[PDB]
């Protein structure tokens, strides 16, 4: 059987159906509006109502509130409101169809086939892999034939996100460093033949003088990996690549500066930064975006042991700078210090890194937006514009020499791994990373607060969220224009 | 133009009592009143040709046998009920009535200042004071004002996302603390938005720029008086 | 308009409707089963499905899964399963009718009019009093005329509970000691003319030598009250009363042993014990139960101040025993010590007290059951049997001299207010109270873990739960037989 998701707008006499809803109402000789009318209150945005037996092929029709037809970019909220309405409403419709165990659903494009595809595929996603109680996986399809490219591009963007949620969600004993490197490799090679994957072993990592990455890694028995992803999509094979770097800690216990036990299981998602940048690169190659992109993810685990990093140790990063490890839980900093050095080798046009770096970001913006520190207002503008379309917001945070001073604490080393005071922890972790970039166009995104979803963005179940993957794909999309 | 300032003259936390460590700095919880009143004294010394009202609710927040209890529902001047879930989120409560009264004056602009939240300190920690504003015009004038004074301002988001977190019904129209711990500056500001209907309001969270240690060199270590010159400079330029 | 809630049983060909569902299906010429059939999967227990436009008078019909028709008493779970199924299913049906803002609902009795009334009235309850956003309050009515007494007795039992949730939920600055005493007075006097209410002031309380109650009270500015409720429902006016005692702390801050800030707002519900026993007595008088019942609730607030109780103080209870107050947050103990002395004055047949005494009860049984300590297996049996009918369980906990030894710590006093070790805190708080009863039939119910509902019992919204009020009404009901 099929289910049909149909949208309507908020209230004229009648609140308007979409063209597809209106066309369905004519095909059932006015029944759909009749029952909608005797059924109760007008549906508002994100609200659904389900009707049965109106048509032989659609035993379940779910009508969904899209909000005001007029909705556009909201200057205060910094997103396109209308598309947010369409993702929210279609996900709520689709999820009613899966609770009735119906295996396929025709979705009305609602005026924007791309965001309706994104609502349906985000909305229906689940991670029930290691459970014996799995949900019915239903397959969403565009209702109609008129903008199947826009539907399929949304399908594409919502899967990139879903790959990243899956990557993040999987338990750390399953998603080890080589296992993640293998999933990404497999996915990237299915995306395009214009790809190259290098799963670099410890041997290579130590030939590259990556001392601060290697010192995080040694306290675990799990072999680290340096994952080098290439998408050569430019016609000019010598066109300078954009490089994405991502913190891939596959589990963070804290090391010897050990984490509290409460809710420590969420640190399986400390490789969110690698999940995010690698999924956006798989999507860019599926999209055959005409640009060269390198992806760099140092993968390792941070564990207490008799060979772990000790508070006070001084390690040497690939640029020769010494780093005093004052707290072993400020490990991503260390990892990214070498990876951001290596990023420069590629002669990049742009360097963007992503990391679940700091609980300070969560106290600061708590999932309303991911924080970005950038030395370039041009980069800031392109990322900000990219998030107005996706609804997955970005908010700029300061790169002031003020926070740098706080981490240039000599004592034994050139730089300290944690700021001198507790204040502005996101700001001093970003200033730490500035010490390893000499590039005029670098952006640091702190993903820690947008790592999980509970109820905040309606089209995502409660779980690891995969954010800001579509802001990154959209940024690449527009850049390759 | 009306300036409003949190004047808690000492904050112990009430029954949600503060930890003992470094509690002496809450003598500076009236920093918001100190800041807006000093800028108005300076504007009148400067004979700036504008009308300015300053509004500072002054009181102390102490545990006693008549103190506010966690869970109480109080009624603000606009009739909204407010569930006091934590008595240490008191400035919120104080400013809720004062920002109602601010509207009586038919103001061109409403700016309030408060040492509201240690979350601001975790967020920007004295590199800048945080400002939440429903107007980019206000943001631009304040930002420009701080380029001259060196005493920086950094915009922070007023998203309905943080509002949802504080519109927790349970007993009241609004809760006094956000549902989750995340984004505490952002949900305290969204709480205050519930009491303004004015198209040009700015909320400055002064908590992280309250003290100086070594960060801005021309100030000894002590209570810093920030962002007073950004405010005087903003008034200066406005009266041009 | 009306909504109709109709139940069906789990699966024969067809899963069976109730008589009312079956009768409605005949009135719509087979439409209801037809649409039920094309609509999706068979409803299981507590699941609902809503159908629109089957009949002019019922634009919304909500069909609800009752589980197996055969369900009876479950030996492992210690409740009547079937009635639990009916409360759960009818509440879920009724709440669909309120989300559509329909103001009245006909409810199918489902084979047990009493539990269907209880599901509907519990299910629909809300506490939105001080909000400007209130829900539509819908009015549930029995579908039919055949067992309107059973429907109305369930209405009665579910309101007693709802009075107690409301009492518990209200903020402590509104529900002060005289305000609560006034609500209870007003309600009891509407229940019967066979009632007497005494709101005893401080003056009386100090003439009665109630030193340990008075020492909790003095640290707050709010005047304490001793509430004495009488329901003379026996034909023999000299028939010995059953007495119910309840801890009425209207807000507990901890005093000088001050509570942590986190979630302290829930201590507005520390008068749950008074709420519970007073609501059961209002219900017993509405039910014109032929017995004499006295209700005793010491009401006060526990606050830090310059006149509050100090850790180490020795106070004197009404029986002359000294009590060392080692921790001021073990105040209910102190309050109940005088009230349980006074209870003996009444020459009672039975003494039952209820108190949100101990977070140790919550660690022990955590809302699966309220804990009862009783020196009588006869009392235990009657309470246990009473909870098999209501589904609101009771679990016996030990009154061993082992826990008594732990609190007979002399040092300055006859008894200490907290046990010597942290272990068995519910057990040593109950052993403390045993020191003030000389009656052969006393039961202590520790209500702390069943104080709130989140998701655990389906027919209650998330909030203060009013438990175990119907176990108490049911116990009185059977006793007066
Ligand atoms: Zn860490
Ligand atoms: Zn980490
Ligand atoms: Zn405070
Ligand atoms: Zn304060
Ligand atoms: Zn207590
Ligand atoms: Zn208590």
């Amino acid at each position: 059987t099929k289910g049909l998701v149909l949208g309507i707008y908020s209230k004229e006499d009648e609140p308007q159906f979409t063209s597809a809803g209106e066309n369905f109402n004519k095909l059932v000789s006015g029944k759909l509006r009749e029952i909608l009318n005797i059924s109760g209150p007008p549906l508002k945005a994100g609200k659904t109502r389900t009707f049965y037996g109106l048509h032989e092929d659609f035993p379940s029709v779910v009508v969904v509130g899209l909000g005001k037809k007029t909705a556009g970019i909201d200057e205060q909220e910094n997103w396109h409101e209308g598309k947010e309405n369409i993702r929210a409403a279609v996900a709520a419709g689709c999820r009613q169809i899966q609770d009735l165990e119906i295996p396929s659903v025709e979705v009305d494009p609602c005026g924007d086939a791309q965001a309706a595809a994104e609502g349906a595929v985000l909305g229906l996603y689940e991670y029930d892999d290691l459970k014996q109680k799995r949900k019915v996986v239903v397959s969403a399809k565009l209702h109609g034939s008129e903008d199947q490219e826009a539907w399929q591009r949304g399908v594409l963007f919502a899967s990139g996100q879903n790959l990243a949620r899956r990557l993040m969600e999987t338990p750390a004993n399953e998603m080890t460093p080589t296992k993640f490197a293998e999933i990404v490799e497999e996915n990237l090679k299915s995306a395009s033949i214009k790809t190259d994957v290098f799963i670099r072993p410890k041997s290579w990592i130590e030939e590259q003088e990556m001392g601060s990455f290697l010192s995080v890694a040694k306290g675990s028995e799990e072999p680290p990996v340096f994952l080098e992803i290439h998408y050569k999509g430019s016609p000019n094979a010598s066109e300078p690549p954009l490089v994405f770097v991502g913190k891939g800690i596959t589990f963070d216990s804290g090391g010897i500066s050990i984490k509290a036990a409460a809710n420590m299981d969420l640190m399986r998602a400390d490789m969110g930064g690698a999940a995010t940048i690698c999924s956006a690169i798989v999507s860019a190659a599926k999209l055959d975006l005409p640009i060269n992109i390198v992806g760099l993810a140092p993968l390792c685990e941070n564990m207490p042991s008799g060979k772990a990093n000790k508070p006070g140790d001084v390690v040497r990063a690939r640029n020769g700078k010494t780093i005093q490890v004052d707290n072993t839980d400020a490990e991503g900093r260390l990892i990214l210090a070498d990876a951001l050095c290596y990023a420069h080798t590629f002669n990049p046009k742009v360097i963007i890194n992503a990391a679940t770096l700091t609980g300070a970001m969560d106290i600061a913006l708590g999932s309303g937006a991911t924080g970005v520190f950038t030395n370039s207002s041009w980069l800031w503008n392109k990322l900000f514009e990219a998030s107005i379309e996706t609804g997955d917001r970005v908010w700029r945070m300061p790169l002031f020499e003020h926070y740098t001073r706080q981490v240039i604490d000599c004592q034994l080393a050139d730089v300290n791994n944690i700021g001198k005071y507790r204040s502005a922890g996101a700001c001093t972790a970003a200033a730490f990373l500035k010490e390893f970039v000499t590039h005029p166009k670098w952006a640091h995104l702190d993903i820690a607060g947008v790592m999980t979803n509970k109820d905040e963005v309606p089209y995502l179940r409660k779980g690891m969220a995969g954010r800001p993957t579509r802001t990154l794909i959209e940024f690449l999309f527009r850049f390759s224009q």
